[PDB]
């Protein structure tokens, strides 16, 4: 779909059986989510955006579908404000940039 | 331009009179631009992001040659690591996200 920017561009996602809204987001190199109920191993990780650090539990190779796209990678899940698609998925459902 | 997201989206501004380097974000709401030398009049504010919120100085109708395309708009100057370019000024220079 082509997005246009009046509006924060949130798109729904379905995580872990979860059906979830995240932001997506090109300054973002990571993909963090909100605490949630996540299968299987998790390393600890620290993450900075403005204002500081927050730790994170780094889950590696979880399945997203990303409006109806299918990407599987590093997901983030810790503190945030907001559910973040970072570059590291947002290259997968081949999404870009255009002006 | 067409733009991937492998790599940092960034991209050369002209903001008053100097030359920089800014992170195209989708996921800010505003730009927020780091340490530098403004003309003008400010407001205190704080921002919100994932670490937590920064006081930063509102200053209005700053023209940004982000580009070659102008845009004028309200920059916030304060301690970000990275300048970002949000959806206040993306809109503005017509970027839209795709897949
Ligand atoms: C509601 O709060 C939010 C909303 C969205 C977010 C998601 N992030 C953004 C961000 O902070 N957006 C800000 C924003 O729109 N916040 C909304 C907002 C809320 C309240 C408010 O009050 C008036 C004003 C506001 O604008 C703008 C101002 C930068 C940007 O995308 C923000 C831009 C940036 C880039 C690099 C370093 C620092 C900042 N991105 C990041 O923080 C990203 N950081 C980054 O990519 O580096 C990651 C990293 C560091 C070290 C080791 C490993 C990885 C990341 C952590 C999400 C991955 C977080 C909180």
């Amino acid at each position: 779909p082509q997005i246009t920017l009046w509006q924060r561009p949130l798109v729904t996602i379905k995580i872990g059986g979860q059906l979830k809204e995240a932001l997506l987001d090109t300054g973002a190199d990571d993909t963090v989510l909100e605490e949630m109920n996540l299968p299987g191993r998790w390393k600890p990780k620290m993450i900075g955006g403005i204002g500081g650090f927050i730790k994170v539990r780094q889950y590696d190779q979880i399945l997203i579908e990303i409006c109806g796209h299918k990407a599987i990678g590093t997901v983030l899940v810790g503190p945030t404000p907001v559910n973040i698609i970072g570059r590291n998925l947002l290259t997968q459902i081949g999404c870009t940039l255009n002006f």
